[PDB]
Order: C-alpha cells, then structure tokens, then sequence
C-alpha cells in the first residue's frame, strides 16, 4: 500500500532534522520510500513570531497495518524529533502524519485518515500535489480540485 506522510520541522536550521527523520521513514520495516518532494519553506500557523516550517511529503510503500505504520513514525518523533540544546533535550520539532493511506477510510482513537485538516494547509497539499498531482481521495474529491478551488499560493521552496 502506497502511504502519504506529510514532514513538518520548526527547527530554526531544520535541514539535519528533517533529513534524519526521511532516513529513519526509509529504514521503517516493511516498507520502501517511493519518493520525497522539495523541501518547502513556509510560515507558521498562529502567530508570526515563531520559525517558519520546512515541509515535505513522503510516498511511502508498506506492508504495515496503518497504525503499525502510525507506531514507527511515532516512534521517531519520540526519538529524532527533539534537538539538544545546551542544557537538555529542546522542545519537539519534528511532525510526521499519515496523511493517506492507500484508499483507506479510517477514524479510529488514534488515526483520522485523510489527515483531519489537509484541506485547509497548502503547506500540506502543495508537496503532495508536486509527488501525486493525479491524486483522487477515497470520497472521490481530487487534490487538484482543491487547489483549485482554494488557491492557495504556490510555496516557496526552502
Ligand atoms: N493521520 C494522522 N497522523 C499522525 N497522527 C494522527 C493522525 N490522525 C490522528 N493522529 C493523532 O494525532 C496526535 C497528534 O500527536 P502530536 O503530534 O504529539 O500533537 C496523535 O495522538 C495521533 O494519535
Ligand atoms: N507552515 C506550517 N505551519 C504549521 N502550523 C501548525 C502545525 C501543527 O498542527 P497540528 O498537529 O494540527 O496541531 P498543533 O500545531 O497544535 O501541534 N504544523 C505546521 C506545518 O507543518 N507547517
């Protein structure tokens, strides 16, 4: 099955992050990358005082059960997600989300797929659109559609 995750970092120089959590998506057992998009480089949600986001998405292909897939990039948040500043461990930057999952539906405790917001974030549908342009969710809505229908402005690549 072919997996959607969007990768968002807030880190103030974010490439090492980012490039350490696309490694660690590709050594997820049984599962291949199939391919990444650019990286982007986009503003904050809230508030314009905090780093702006590197964001990329991430085809990956598996043979995991969603939610096994949701426990491995859950588990590398826990475990590349924080960078050490000089007294400790700093505060999670790193997103990783399911943002489709094949074709599947799925609203469970701990996973709403299609991603619960995608919708309304360019910063997420942008990369997805330059690795999937053709991409039809499972209702039937059309990622194209929805850029076109929203216009939200092209990203600017980090
Ligand atoms: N598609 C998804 N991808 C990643 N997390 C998800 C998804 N749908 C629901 N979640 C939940 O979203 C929460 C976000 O966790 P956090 O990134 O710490 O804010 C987790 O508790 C997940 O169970
Ligand atoms: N530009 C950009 N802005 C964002 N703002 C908020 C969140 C995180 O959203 P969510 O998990 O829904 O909730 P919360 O921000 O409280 O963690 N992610 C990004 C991002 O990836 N890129």
């Amino acid at each position: 099955t072919v997996a959607y995750i969007a990768i968002g970092s807030n880190l103030a120089s974010p490439l090492e992050q980012v490039n350490a959590a696309l490694k660690a998506l590709g050594d997820i057992p049984e599962s291949h990358i199939l391919t990444v998009s650019s990286f982007y480089r986009t503003p904050p949600l809230g508030p314009q005082d905090q780093p702006d986001y590197l964001n990329a998405a991430v085809a990956l292909e598996t043979s995991l059960a969603p939610e096994e897939l949701l426990n491995h990039t859950q588990r590398i948040e826990l475990q590349q997600g924080r960078v050490r500043k000089a007294e400790r461990w700093g505060p999670r930057t790193l997103d990783l989300d399911i943002m489709l999952f094949g074709n599947e539906v799925i609203n469970t405790e701990r996973l709403t797929v299609p991603h619960y917001d995608m919708k309304n974030r360019g910063f997420m549908l942008w990369p997805l659109f330059e690795i999937a342009p053709e991409l039809v969710f499972p209702d039937g809505e059309m990622l194209r559609q929805i850029l076109h229908t929203r216009a939200f402005d092209k990203l600017n690549k980090w």
